């Protein structure tokens, strides 16, 4: 073995991230303005725009969930607050029309009662929200929800970063699998635990377990540019979940911050010291202020539409078949 | 598959850019001062110097086209202005002697009338000027021009970055194929759409489709140093098109700018907000002021001549047979 | 041979460092709080926490050795002082309870008398402390110690960075093998001599010689983050030795330094000019002040515990079987 | 072909530079202080220290040549001055004892008379001094010198960077071959012409042609640290030529410069505008002031001695058999 020892499987793969690849142009009859951007969030739910907002207390409360739904995507309400308050944010969203909404739950002792209160409030999607879903307690929660409320509610499980973990969630009955262990902009799991998986390779592996069973993959974390959305979907994901890219919008929670003559908003990991209030796996930081959500979403979808034009992809299902070129450090 | 999934073709190639390679020295009888730098721009047109200026409104209007022709190259007049004005710039150039000139046209509804007005003005070369030529509307335009005015005018099509796209332009009747999707200094297509192709690999692939049919390749975008001209031609291109490297010259349009005691000129993408006046795929920037064009061209051709000496290349056709070494990040 | 010459063995391997790899998540029944972090320092000695402090005069004297033992690890007392003084630091530690302690010795003419004085003082571990253990004088010292005092004292030999060197120490009778030639934060051997071996590959190679003989490997140098501890142990090491990461603690020797409104402590190589008082192979630098040792160790072990959770490793022996993904520059 | 086109030989090799490799430690009986650092400069001439100074007008005139010889190496006098003046510097050196000295000559019309005047002055080594020796005029000059004055004078030819070019100089009768096209610290050939060859690979290739014929290789350019000397010799070179590393010494030509409270000396390429007084292939820069030559040489040889200890190399001939590990960007 060229890199050491006598076991070829010790270093199991070469992991690529978004910056390691570009989409190749292909024969096209598609105008960007005419592409169909709709895609499956879950087995039963299709969104007009393939984007959802992170379940974080500096990204998604009621106002963000309403704006995301109106723009054709969806919000996932965070769970760092009392059960009755999260349930009330669900009703606030449903009171603003027939708008789709999701909400996060954990696997702790209070997680089941939270899930039932969210169901009573009319939630459309429950997200079993963990850092490591390849675990019996998490698989059991997904299965119990699906068997109990699965006719009226779609159940998402995550997060995973390997083929085997994605396969286990499929078997447990997940309606979608969420992919991302380590890639987030505010994540320190890579340096604190030494654990992670570059996202392009993680998506390719998860899709190999999920697509043959008709289960959509949500790419969660590490997306820095509108072009990364196109890359994640071409690797086989059906939607992307965004934190940093939406945290700078007017609709996110938290105050406007002025430093050195420039405007920012606070953005913090749910594993940071501040959010937990210990060995933190996130930081508390800030992102540039970007203006209204509707305008940010227009620009992000605009980049996706351009990629669909260059690759000849009339639908997101066609984009999932596009090819990459791998690039070097120089490029 | 070491990088993920079960499909070896998903990541189709490893793409190299100019900074990834160097030309290897070889046995030589050639003095730099005695090399023959002439090369085919198109099937019928041979230039004394293998260089043309970009069709951009901060690079090429009448003054630049006149200076480029006198230096032994050619200018391509931009199309971001009324038809009658572009046609008048063509006549201005022809009034300064028997000087070669080209002009860009699109594929929109007004593109045919623009092309006919340019023909009436005495243009030598028409460039069908798009970001993605692998498309029936673009192929149809190239073919219609060649069948209509092709006896008196040479027709260039572009841009492409794959073997299959280059092959389609050849079949449509192109007299030259222009290569470059994503590499430009002011380009944001890579980050906005996630689309592109590193230029050395793009040129190697396009040449594999074009050279067997006797059709010259124009390398367009990403050239930062005089040494990159030699690299592009050794990869098999016949000429190079330059934007950033000529935008700082006296003959380019736009004002001299003074910031922090240093002189600059404005340089902007044709896909920037300013040029289009939306999801922009270019930026508005600036480049250092470089002085007269004739002097810049002397230095660029001087570097090319040095490469021809080191590689034993008496002509550009011989340089197209030179070999590379691939280098690492450290180098 | 693609990289030059006709000998495939001239460039013998591709060496990976900690930053080149991440640990992959795996199926897990393990909670971080419930993992067993105990591990073999030597054939006979098992520590509660798999960490020891460097034998350096800005890292480990009596106070550090006492604090390390109380936290469940061990200190190795430096040898840059008179024999009678080092022996007295050993007794100081033993006077603070039944605490484990080690001490460094060289291979010079005074090394044997130093070793005997340390034995008389009640030392638990002798570390034969060199930059290059693949040498007859060093192997002879290890063997002579083991045959003379080996029933009551465990003998460590180092440092090495190849399979063959580790194998030689095993044959000589070492109770543990210490790995690291070139990787230290304050090391200049790589630039002064041009010699070294990236640590992940060095650990994989040393373990291939040591594990089949039941001899533990100590990973020494280059560890910058708590996550690097998990990586070193997963590559097959049984403990890690830390210099820079503990030099900023209250218990290390040396004064608090204030520069630009920030607090630091001095940290210097044992091969720096200052420590030797010549061709130095270390620098004299500084590290940020970090507070009490007990608190730093809590955070480091916290990161290790997180890695054990993500990888499903109930013990350090299970962690030694975990898998890596290799990452690129971009990642 | 993964990187483009259909020709596997177009990208002929992967080129490594000094920063891409480290020397692996090996079994050793060698103390650094006891290593034998002597090595062949040419077929007949052996130096006590394997180092020579560059033929540059900011590195080597009489004073530097005298100091280099006394330190056990040799100086090569530059040729950017009148013939009678260069010949007088040779006699100045010979007047300071029985000291070895070399001098550069070109291949222009005045080169033969320069060579004869240097011979009359008592020069020991003539260096045919070009940027590209794979050329009939250069090969003819080497052969004519060897056949005319070869009994009393050793003849060096260079520079080359390929196996075939080195082989041609051997056939022409060279007593040593000098390797380096593009690597120098003040070189811009890589960016101006796009031509070069990373030095480790260039040395491995040149040695494959020269060592079977008993002809020594001089590694010229790109050496930045004392450790790079050990790397060049392990790749198979017999000596190293130094420019930047000796330009900062008291004995080099040119004035002490004070900028921002720090001391520097001027250092310029022989292809810079200033030296030629045009398309320059070098820059005019500065290096930190380093003090007396004897002290710099002591430190450089000290690093070499350390490498010989780590690798078990008793002589330079043994060091030429040492092995490398290739490292990544991270390392
Ligand atoms: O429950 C947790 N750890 C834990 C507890 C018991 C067993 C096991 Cl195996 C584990 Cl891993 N944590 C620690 C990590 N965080 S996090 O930083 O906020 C975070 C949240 C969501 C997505 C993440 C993706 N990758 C990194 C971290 C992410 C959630 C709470
Ligand atoms: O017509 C366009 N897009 C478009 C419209 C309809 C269908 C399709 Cl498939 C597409 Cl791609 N655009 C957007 C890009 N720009 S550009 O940025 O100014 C530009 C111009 C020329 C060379 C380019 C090389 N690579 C990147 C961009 C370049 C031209 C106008
Ligand atoms: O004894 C030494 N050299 C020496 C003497 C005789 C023969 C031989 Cl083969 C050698 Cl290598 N030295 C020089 C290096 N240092 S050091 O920098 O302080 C140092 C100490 C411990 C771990 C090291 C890991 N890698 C680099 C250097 C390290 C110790 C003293
Ligand atoms: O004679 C020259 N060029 C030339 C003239 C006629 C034919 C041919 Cl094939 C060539 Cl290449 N030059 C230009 C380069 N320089 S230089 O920059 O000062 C220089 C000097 C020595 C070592 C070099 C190593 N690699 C790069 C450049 C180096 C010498 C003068
Ligand atoms: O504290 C944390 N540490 C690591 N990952 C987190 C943390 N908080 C949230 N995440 C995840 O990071 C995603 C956002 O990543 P981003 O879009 O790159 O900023 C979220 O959707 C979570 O999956
Ligand atoms: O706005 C833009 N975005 C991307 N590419 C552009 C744009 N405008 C012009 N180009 C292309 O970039 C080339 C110039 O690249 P440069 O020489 O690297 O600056 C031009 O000839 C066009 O092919
Ligand atoms: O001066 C030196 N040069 C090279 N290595 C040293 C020196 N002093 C100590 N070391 C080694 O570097 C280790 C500490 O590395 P660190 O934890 O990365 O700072 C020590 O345990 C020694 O093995
Ligand atoms: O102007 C120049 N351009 C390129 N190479 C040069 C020039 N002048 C001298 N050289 C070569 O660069 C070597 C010095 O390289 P250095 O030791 O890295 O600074 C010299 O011995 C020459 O072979």
């Amino acid at each position: 073995v060229p890199t050491g020892g006598d076991d070829p499987t010790k270093i199991a793969m070469l992991g690529l991230t978004f910056d390691d690849v570009l989409l190749l142009p292909a024969a096209s009859d598609v105008l960007p303005a005419n592409a169909d951007t709709s895609s499956q969030l879950t087995k039963k739910i299709r969104l007009k725009v393939p984007l959802v907002s992170s379940a974080m207390d500096t990204v998604t409360e009621a106002r963000m969930a309403i704006a995301m739904a109106r723009a054709g995507g969806m919000g996932v309400l965070h769970r760092n607050l009392p059960v009755a308050e999260q349930a009330a944010q669900v009703e606030t969203v449903k009171r603003s029309g027939g708008l789709l909404v999701g909400a996060a739950v954990g696997v702790g002792d209070d997680a089941w009662e939270r899930a039932m209160a969210l169901r009573d409030a009319g939630v459309d999607v429950l997200v079993v929200d963990t850092a490591h879903a390849h675990n019996r307690k998490v698989l059991d929660m997904v299965h119990r929800l699906k068997t109990t409320v699965g006719d009226e509610i779609e159940v998402v499980g995550g997060n995973v970063a390997t083929r085997a973990a994605a396969a286990a969630l499929v078997e447990a009955g997940a309606d979608a699998v969420k992919v991302g262990v380590g890639p987030g902009s505010i994540c320190t799991t890579r340096v604190v635990a030494g654990v992670g998986a570059p996202q392009i390779t993680a998506i390719l592996e998860a899709v190999a377990a999920c697509a043959p069973h008709g289960v959509p993959v949500i790419a969660d974390g590490g997306l820095q540019y509108s072009g990364d959305i196109a890359k994640a979907l071409a690797a086989g994901a059906s939607t992307a979940m965004l934190g940093s890219l939406l945290a700078g919008t007017a609709e996110s929670p938290g105050e406007l911050i002025l430093v050195n003559g420039k405007q920012f908003k606070s953005y913090r990991g749910m594993g940071s010291l501040g959010a937990m209030q210990l060995v933190p796996e996130g930081i508390e930081g800030r992102v540039p202020f970007r203006g209204p959500l509707s305008t940010v979403i227009h620009q992000l979808v605009g980049g996706l539409r351009a990629a669909m034009g260059y690759t000849g992809s009339a639908t997101i299902e066609e984009l999932q078949q596009a090819q990459f070129v791998q690039i070097t450090a120089a490029g």
